[PDB]
């Protein structure tokens, strides 16, 4: 969906409008840039014409958009993947009369970070507007981010190719033994949503009883009025002084290693064979070729 920011600007000064006349009058105009009439039980038949000087795009002026930018919406989802098979060596300690502290290899996968988002409420700005939005990843270890464009169905993927790690181990392999070491790297997900903000200014254009040909008043007290009153829908406005910010939607997901897994098995009698003990090792990360897209 989008909400076309300046159009409900003008309605915004269309409700202030028709409202104030309603009241003064105890009439029943609609926000409307069209002649109307309405039968007022104090009063008869009346009359609402906005001028020229008002009407459609004369009905705000100054409008200008001050900053936009984005925030993490509520707790992002996290999940664990598949483990990735890395790779295999083995600890041959079967000719060796002493127990040995032996050191694995270093173990990698190449694997290919992805983070997309979606502009799922876009902000219809008159100019292309966009914002960077950061999110912990990892369960809080690092910090990721991603770039919004307000554009409703606005959808972003980067992705980075990396080398993953796992440091050296030391295992202790007893005499006449023989271990395999198998490595397995662990990825994750998260999801999440995001809030879209953009603060605008602007003064709203109205006939009135005290400036019957139209005078001026900046956006953030009309809306102010309007939302006090009851007058049409502007649930996600809110007003900041003179200005307006004006709130949208994204969704995010980004992909991602954790760490590696270390399973020790003995092989000794020859072919899996018994698992003797597992290590959680963190892994090194190391950028090599990064890809953005935006569609
Ligand atoms: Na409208
Ligand atoms: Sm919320
Ligand atoms: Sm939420």
């Amino acid at each position: 969906s989008s909400t076309d920011v300046q159009e409900r600007l003008r309605d915004l000064a269309r409700e202030d409008e028709a409202g104030t006349f309603n009241e003064a009058w105890n009439t029943n105009f609609k926000p409307s840039d069209e002649q109307q009439f309405s039968y007022s039980p104090t009063e008869g038949i009346v009359f609402l014409t906005p001028p020229k000087n008002v009407i459609g795009e004369r009905r705000i002026s100054q409008y200008k958009v001050n900053n936009a930018w984005a925030t993490l919406e509520g707790s992002p989802t996290e999940a664990s993947g598949t483990p990735l098979y890395a790779g295999k060596n083995v600890l041959d300690n079967s000719k060796g009369t002493m127990d040995q502290e032996l050191l694995t290899p270093e173990f990698n996968y190449t694997y290919t970070e992805s983070t997309s988002n979606t502009t799922t409420h876009g902000l219809k700005l008159g100019v292309k507007t966009t914002a960077t939005m950061k999110f912990p990843i990892a369960q809080g270890s690092m910090e990721a981010s991603t770039e919004y464009n307000f554009q409703n169905s606005s959808t972003d993927t980067k992705t980075k190719q990396v080398s993953y790690k796992s440091p050296s181990q030391k295992i202790k392999v007893p005499a006449g033994k023989t271990y395999r070491v198998l490595a397995y790297l662990n990825t994750g997900s998260i999801s999440g949503e995001a809030n879209l903000y953009a603060n605008v200014g602007g003064i709203a254009w109205r006939v009135s009883p005290g400036y019957p040909n139209g005078g001026g008043v900046n956006i953030g007290a009309v809306l102010t009025k309007c939302q006090q009153k009851g007058w049409g829908d502007f649930r996600n406005f809110q007003p900041s002084g003179r200005d307006v910010i004006v709130k949208g939607q994204g969704t995010f997901k980004s992909n991602y290693g954790t760490d590696f897994i270390l399973k020790i098995e003995d092989i000794t009698d020859s072919g899996s064979g018994t698992v003797v003990q597992e290590i959680k090792v963190p892994l090194i990360r190391t950028e090599i070729h990064h890809h953005h897209a935006h569609h």
